[PDB]
């Protein structure tokens, strides 16, 4: 049994809710929240900008030190950093950004990072300002992630379309 409440069950392991991932993280304090990161861990906008704002920029300060030591992530890659006030850990995952022309096949590699964690609160990778079709992102999630994933979707319109169209 876990703390997550109000989710619709899509599969054995994937759950979805119309929610504010920031507000959901603040309530649950999950072991892992996933960030929709870029390779530079520059948390300017989208989910990353919202998560970072909720940490009062501490996520960005930590991320800048990580990049100064390790250099950029790979598209499809990830790193584990602090969850600050939101979670124990933040798994920063880089999905392909279609608005940069990145290979959408890298979306499966991105989701494979989730399998290193038993339970996660996450957004749909490559959705929103990363330009991918969120319906496609949810299909790749269900077909790739084997651990227990709680997906948060703020836009009620998109949430309803994802549920109604789910095979
Ligand atoms: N992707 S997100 O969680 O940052 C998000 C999306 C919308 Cl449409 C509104 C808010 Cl307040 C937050």
């Amino acid at each position: 049994v876990n703390s997550f409440s109000g989710y619709l069950k899509l599969t054995d392991n994937v759950y979805i809710k119309n929610a504010d991932i920031v507000e959901e993280a603040k309530k649950v304090k999950p072991t892992v929240v996933v960030n929709a990161a870029n390779v530079y861990l520059k948390h300017g906008g989208g989910v990353a900008g919202a998560l970072n704002k909720a940490t009062n920029n501490a996520m960005q300060v930590e991320s800048d030190d990580y990049i100064a030591t390790n250099g950029p992530l790979k598209v499809g890659g990830s790193c584990v950093l602090s969850g600050h006030n939101l979670a124990k850990h933040c798994l920063h995952v880089v999905g392909p950004n279609v608005n940069k022309g990145e290979d959408i096949q890298l979306l499966k590699s991105a989701y494979e990072n989730f399998n290193q964690h038993e339970v996660l609160l996450a957004p749909l990778l490559s959705a929103g300002i990363f330009g991918a079709d969120p319906i496609h992102s949810l299909r790749v999630c269900v077909d790739t992630v084997r651990t227990n994933v709680y997906l948060a979707v703020f836009d009620k319109n998109l949430y309803d379309k994802l549920v109604s169209s789910f095979l």
